[PDB]
């Protein structure tokens, strides 16, 4: 278990596992506030030069922003975080659950499979699959603290 | 005018115009129909290293897609291309404007200039700018064909 340190812009990644390098590209949303929103956009390298833009999960959106409560505390209510096991990759999302945001609280790792579908109409070919969701042990102020819970035996089923 | 040959995948062009290597990122969207979805997706260079996703204008999205009537469509609704006059880089969607998608029919050209919005608040550092929309002067089949008609005049705002 790695989790994936990621470069600013594209990362040269293999997250279907097929020898041809995919990209991962770590972008922030720039509109003027001390902490940008930092947004994962995965790009599937295809045989036939394309390449594929994978949806966000339960959404119309293409890229995965972190979430940040208004422009002003420094702690994020939502974190996403690539894990690696050997050749697999999972994209993790990491969620504050309580009403009060603010505090300190209860945090949901939520657990993503890459999906291959070919096969379905109007399906997307490679999407993000939930395949867990945990609930952290301790309560934390940022979401992104929870990910040093994440384990081996949490990632796979 | 021919417009700017994007590979499919990053193309390090300098939108902004200020030194620093940007990202066009030209892929599509694969959803087991028999066309793929083209997208433009672009981010601008930081001096701090940082990349800065540009949003779609008057959107919530980030990519910008072309758009067709239903699956099985061989034309398009809605395009975007990207064209450059000197330095500076124009971001040009095609629409088909009718309530009758389907048949040959009028053709909007809106046109976005690159614009920066310094610690200005809560607005997008980096985003295109609608500087124009022109009809087309022709009725098309597809958006995409109505790009046979830009030229200098219509992207620059002297
Ligand atoms: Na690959
Ligand atoms: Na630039």
């Amino acid at each position: 278990l790695t989790p994936v340190t990621l470069k600013n812009g594209v990362n040269q990644l293999d997250i279907n596992q097929d020898g041809l390098k995919d990209y991962v590209v770590l972008a922030q949303f720039d509109n003027n506030t001390s902490h940008p929103n930092l947004g994962l956009t995965f790009f599937i390298h295809r045989p036939d030069g394309g390449y594929s833009i994978m949806p966000v999960t339960n959404s119309s959106e293409f890229t995965w922003f972190d979430y940040r409560l208004s422009a002003s505390a420094d702690f994020l209510v939502q974190d996403n975080r690539l894990f690696k096991i050997k050749k697999h990759y999972y994209l993790v999302t990491a969620r504050k659950t309580e009403e009060d945001l603010f505090d300190v609280g209860k945090v949901s790792l939520t657990i993503y499979r890459f999906k291959v579908s070919r096969d379905d109409p109007g399906v997307p070919l490679y999407e993000w699959s939930m395949s867990k969701t945990v609930t952290a042990q301790r309560s934390y102020q940022s979401a992104d603290e929870a990910y040093q819970e994440v384990d081996e035996a949490m990632l796979t089923r």
